[PDB]
């Protein structure tokens, strides 16, 4: 049933591989002045073995890599924002 429950409105963003589009991290908890640095800080949170340095987000996969600059509601997207990662 429904017994209450509590309603979250968080930005959902799925960060997808560049090559297998596959769901690697889904962050349903990442606010919506945050800007893609701290997107790049929580997928760490799991995994610390990898780093920032590393982990490269794009817009698209034939685009280009996106900067802190923009932000999940800056960015040409809405309550659910997708990441294209990219090994280096």
């Amino acid at each position: 049933g429904s017994s209450g429950s509590s309603g979250m409105k968080h930005y959902e963003v799925e960060i997808l591989d560049a090559k297998t589009r596959e769901k690697l991290c889904f962050l349903d908890k990442v606010e919506p002045h945050a800007t893609i640095a701290e997107i790049k800080n929580l997928f760490t949170k799991t995994h610390p073995q990898w780093y920032p340095a590393r982990q490269s987000l794009r817009l698209d996969p034939k685009g280009k890599s996106l900067k802190d600059e923009d932000v999940l509601q800056k960015l040409p997207v809405g309550t659910t924002a997708t990441l294209y990662f990219r090994d280096l």
